[PDB]
């Protein structure tokens, strides 16, 4: 047993490894979305900037969980990072809707993680999830919801003018 | 023979003189496009600014090739600079499409130049073309493609509002 | 066909997508190595810092290739990022030897890419690989070779003192 | 009853007084360790500095719990501060191992405190423990584990050179 390990259930250790993989998957989804908007036939540079920033944020989320695993004396086990569900994201609105779905899936995984930590009476892990992940997810979901609303109200996806002006005024 | 000349084929010398003329022609096309958007019945000042900048860039491309000709001991021979294909460029979108076609023609000429330099085993000339011209062309073509895409998506040429807002937000 | 595409062979496009995946795989190997040295039973913080920096560099390599794909009018196709070959990297010396092997595999892939670009007469892609990748690989391989040499000469892996002092004096 | 007291169980009040005593005891252990390394026949000044800093930290932990007791309207009751288990700490490695054991005992006490606060439905006290104590303990335990690992790998306690160089390079 690790000399540092204390009050850290094997199920929690495994769930943290699963969450590391999910955060890396989310980084990959956002990377794919970013370079879709960099295509010469899409050409929305601030959508590309926004999703690249989100991608780098998710990698930071993954690294913090790797740090946590070692802090608690668990052992990191990595799995393949699956490619994103889509290659062509269709429109700025469709990408925003996909990101909203992704962030609500990641949130559900974090809530399941917190339920496990609660069931195993691990208050340090509960506080870690609350402090560093749960409100970040609530803010991300709210921001993406706001973006989806505005794009819909402006007339996207059919209005290429709507996505152009949203790119300039909200994401610029 | 020039006291500096070494490994510089006569065919390469001639091809450089042809490329000087083509760069000056491209400068002239962009100058014509610029002042079209300065007409009181067109009146898109940032299209005019953008194409004037492109025009001055092409003159710099031509001057660098003149410098290269003398560096290698070839002799500059100048020809008439032909007037651009059009007097009236119709719309911001049409001018962007014409510039895209121009830059892909200039790129093809540079690729033919590089093939000649390769066939004559002139690595200095190959490196000159690669370093100073080929990625500049790839960037220019990509930028013009992006501009054409956005103008189309926004509803140009029919939407005078589209070209107005592109002038402000992308070229401003 | 993409409006920007010119002199870009379909085989080159596919080879760039394969190289994107390889750079992301290398990012993942170095991420795994980094957090191995963050374990409480390994505890070499400057090895961990060094490999995390290398990991972020590889992600930058991947992003630049994604940018290139779009610059040339190819289409990015992503694949799963395979997990690294190992979970436990055994020692600082063993991790350095694995990184040396990785970088020489990545170099071989880049050389095959350059041979393809040469065979398809794509001087822009040749210059891209030369400018942004080939000397970076030669420098990386030389640095890792130097590190392996010093660790061996100092008495690693058996000497925990050797790896400790290398961590402080070379990687600190 | 105190005019401020609300939702503060008598068992929680007593457990906080016990935790005050434990934090003061930990301050005393680290003070003793510090001046052991100040002996002329031990003479490891950075071990002495490190443990004196830890000692002052524990006194700050105790004072914050005294503040909490009064914030919630409980009444501080102090007990004797027991002398540390040892007078001679033998070596830098042995002192680090003793500190690791101490911090894992203090953590266990804090986890028992949190379980009590949870059982008494005291979310303010739960949050206090999580915010100010539980991650501090996880970080302390991880740091001490790292230090023990390095000293072992370097050849301590038998190698006086190992402890000398650790004193300079890790604790300096
Ligand atoms: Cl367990
Ligand atoms: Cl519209
Ligand atoms: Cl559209
Ligand atoms: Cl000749
Ligand atoms: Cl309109
Ligand atoms: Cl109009
Ligand atoms: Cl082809
Ligand atoms: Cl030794
Ligand atoms: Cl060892
Ligand atoms: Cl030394
Ligand atoms: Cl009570
Ligand atoms: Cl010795
Ligand atoms: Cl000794
Ligand atoms: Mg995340
Ligand atoms: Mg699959
Ligand atoms: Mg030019
Ligand atoms: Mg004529
Ligand atoms: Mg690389
Ligand atoms: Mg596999
Ligand atoms: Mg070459
Ligand atoms: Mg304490
Ligand atoms: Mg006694
Ligand atoms: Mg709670």
């Amino acid at each position: 047993t690790s000399q540092v390990r204390q009050n850290y259930h094997q199920d929690s250790e495994a769930a943290i490894n699963r969450q590391i993989n999910l955060e890396l998957y989310a980084s990959y989804v956002y990377l794919s979305m970013s370079y879709y908007f960099d295509r010469d036939d899409v050409a929305l540079k601030n959508f590309a900037k926004y999703f690249l920033h989100q991608s780098h944020e998710e990698r930071e989320h993954a690294e913090k969980l790797m740090k946590l695993q070692n802090q608690r004396g668990g052992r990191i086990f990595l799995q393949d990072i699956k490619k994103p569900d889509c290659d062509d994201w269709e429109s700025g609105l469709n990408a925003m809707e996909c990101a909203l779905h992704l962030e609500k899936n990641v949130n559900q995984s974090l809530l399941e993680l917190h339920k496990l930590a609660t069931d195993k009476n691990d208050p340090h892990l509960c506080d870690f999830i609350e402090t560093h992940y749960l409100n970040e997810q609530v803010k991300a979901i709210k921001e993406l919801g706001d973006h989806v609303t505005n794009l819909r109200k402006m007339g996207a996806p059919e209005s290429g003018l709507a996505e152009y002006l949203f790119d300039k005024h909200t994401l610029g």
